[PDB]
């Protein structure tokens, strides 16, 4: 009975689910976009185009604290009681860490929030201070960390308590929550935080906010690595254990000196898409719940016996953004590396035979963009079509490109699509019905993010080649070169290279929503017509109008409202001490 109450404790880890192609921390931003028309399903559409507001909105926080009120409510029934000494203590720790955990998953939407430290209307919390929120927050993962396990319904961790403090401290040190707020004059009216008066955020930088940041990153870097037993995920043969083939690279064919590039596609692909029972001891924290794999699958994938067709959805498009800040096989930025392609030529045909349609951009590229990435002339997956990758033709109204006929009209809005967390072994069949392989856990957490947030915290400090060491591992497991001090430039800065190396290895993975925020530049990233694709919304283009820059057609704006959530207008209504988000 226990058990089951303190597993149900744990029933709102999924909010803000990463990858589910509805939430809203996934599909408004610049890696891709929906089509306009998917607007009315999900809140993706809300949040994306500012008409998301008090009234109209992702009620996350009633998630999060009735989650909160259930930990609380499990340690009263324990007290009132089966287990030994040792299991209850256990048992307290998780409850604690997920007290924690729900406030900030709390917190990074929310801004300044309640803190409810248990279970009239004038005794209640407003929101405290968010550094009040910070070191709150921190303190109860670092003692619920003294008491779990560092390894082991994914139940916590010393290691994964560790983790969540390193990034909690990361997001408070940034821009956003250290200097760079935008609403300096957003205070309570009549609730105040203690050390803080009325106040509600920082207008001021403080440096010692990165030293604090910088010593839980390096604390959760070493847990997880040691006790932890968590390690890059490393293997490039699972590939052949399948019996699989390499993949097709335009530009790297399957030679003896292009195995090594071959090979390094195929482990990024299973790097994300992998058990630990299959060998992957990188995810810190991963969870149950799966999301939805048809709406990155392009439309019609393979023609079944009776005739009709198997077919994906093929609305998740990867952005022009994204397809410029993937690397050069060189680990460059493709307009900045001297020997790639001139921005000029991107879009002319690479004159690859029987795939004319691959343009020069997709081409000499890094191989976690085959990995992840696809494209009219490329193939999409393995074993996608019976056994066969799946050659996209893009410009085709009758294969993978836009057609109005279509039921629903679905199609790529940008004329690219991603196939990352696709299972090498996925295969439809023409007899019916089909495989995804083996599912693997949605990570919240892998070591790949420790390594990243290190290296940011070093950079923010100065510290040029502590940063780039925290790199290296990760653009080495990736196949690219690492990094050296005179990679680093006015042009490319320590800080520069840092963001773009979280862009690339945690797509798709829920970050970019909460680091173009905390970064304070929602309106470079995610602005009016900063959204880009292909001419992929024209019925049967040619190839020559087919790949010409195009703005993304709806109505993206970026104002500053948007870096926080705003409250249901029945809470702050209920609640007499609870102020509104500013501009809501
Ligand atoms: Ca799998």
């Amino acid at each position: 009975r226990a058990l089951g109450f303190l597993y149900s404790c744990y029933g709102g880890v999924s909010t803000d689910l990463p990858s589910a192609y509805l939430g809203e921390i996934n599909s408004t931003t610049d890696e891709y976009v929906l089509p306009y028309s998917w607007n009315t399903d999900g809140y993706w559409g809300a949040y994306a185009f500012n008409t998301a507001s008090s009234t109209n909105q992702d009620w996350l926080w009633g998630t999060t604290y009735q989650y909160i009120g259930q930990c609380y409510l499990f340690l009263q029934k324990l007290e009132n009681a089966i287990a030994s000494d040792a299991e209850k203590e256990q048992w307290r720790a998780e409850c604690q860490f997920l007290v924690a955990y729900y406030h900030f998953a709390t917190l990074r939407r929310y801004g300044p929030i309640p803190i409810t430290d248990s279970y009239p209307t004038s005794e209640y919390n407003g929101r405290f201070h968010f550094d009040y929120c910070v070191d709150w927050i921190a303190n109860q993962l670092d003692e619920a960390a003294k008491v779990l396990p560092a390894n082991r319904w994914g139940r916590a961790t010393s290691t994964i308590a560790k983790a969540v403090k390193a990034r909690l401290l990361l997001y408070a040190a940034s821009p956003l929550w250290n200097g760079s707020f935008p609403y300096p004059n957003w205070q309570n009216e009549n609730f105040e935080t203690p050390g803080y008066g009325k106040a509600l955020v920082s207008n001021t930088y403080d440096k010692s906010k990165w030293e604090r940041a910088l010593a839980a990153c390096q604390e959760a870097l070493t847990l997880a690595t040691t006790s932890g037993d968590r390690e890059l995920y490393d293997d490039d043969e699972y590939y052949s254990r399948q019996s699989l083939n390499l993949p097709f690279v335009p530009g790297v064919a399957d030679v003896e000196d292009n195995k090594e590039f071959l090979k390094n596609v195929m482990k990024m692909r299973y790097a994300v898409s992998t058990r630990e029972s299959e060998g992957n001891k990188e995810i810190i924290w991963g969870l149950s719940n799966q999301f939805d794999f048809y709406s990155r699958y392009p439309l019609r994938i393979l023609k079944k016996s009776d005739g009709t067709w198997h077919a994906g959805y093929s609305g998740v498009s990867p952005t022009l953004y994204t397809f410029e800040h993937f690397y050069t096989a060189n680990g460059k930025l493709p307009e900045k590396d001297l020997d790639f392609t001139p921005s000029s030529e991107w879009f002319e045909s690479a004159g690859i035979s029987s795939r004319e349609d691959i343009i020069k951009l997709n081409v000499g590229r890094e191989p976690r963009f085959y990995a992840w990435m696809a494209f009219d002339g490329g193939d999409y997956g393995t074993k996608f079509a019976a056994g066969s990758p799946l050659k996209l033709e893009m410009r085709n109204s009758e294969m993978h490109g836009y057609n109005p006929s279509l039921f629903n009209r679905d199609h790529s809005v940008t004329g690219f699509l991603t196939q990352k967390f696709v299972d090498p072994v996925t295969e439809f069949y023409t007899a019916g019905g089909s495989t995804s392989g083996t599912s693997a856990p949605t990570i919240l957490f892998r070591l790949a993010e420790l390594y990243l947030n290190v290296a940011e915290c070093h950079a923010a400090l100065g510290n040029t080649q502590e940063a780039i060491d925290a790199l290296n591992p990760v653009r080495e497991r990736a196949g690219i070169p690492k990094l050296t001090l005179a990679d680093i430039t006015n042009n490319m800065t320590i800080k520069d290279w840092v963001h773009n190396e979280r862009f690339v290895e945690l797509w798709n993975e829920g970050h970019r929503f909460f680091d173009v925020r905390r970064w304070a530049e929602g309106a470079k990233y995610f602005g009016a017509n900063k959204r880009e694709g292909l001419n992929a919304e024209v019925q049967s283009p040619t190839f020559e109008e087919f790949n010409k820059r195009t703005t993304v057609d709806a109505p993206y704006v970026w104002e500053n409202r948007m870096y926080l959530n705003p409250v249901f207008y029945n809470e702050v209504y209920k609640n007499p001490q609870m102020v509104q988000a500013p501009g809501y």
